[PDB]
């Protein structure tokens, strides 16, 4: 089940940045694939890489 982090806490690094999402507070990042500690693989909309919890609040995986 793929989440929605409505990630209140980004920055812009492309793929080049081993692979991160480039996206801003106040979006949405379409994580698929998922972890229990928060460290998982996010998709944006065309963007594909890796990022914490640390700095998201995601709505649920199977909405």
């Amino acid at each position: 089940g793929p989440i929605y982090a409505r990630v209140i806490q980004k920055r812009v690094p492309n793929a080049y940045d081993k692979t991160a999402l480039a996206l801003e507070v106040g979006e949405l990042v379409k994580v698929t694939k998922i972890n229990v500690s928060g460290q998982w693989e996010g998709e944006c909309n065309g963007k594909r890489g890796h990022f914490p919890f640390t700095h998201v609040r995601l709505l649920d995986q199977q909405n």
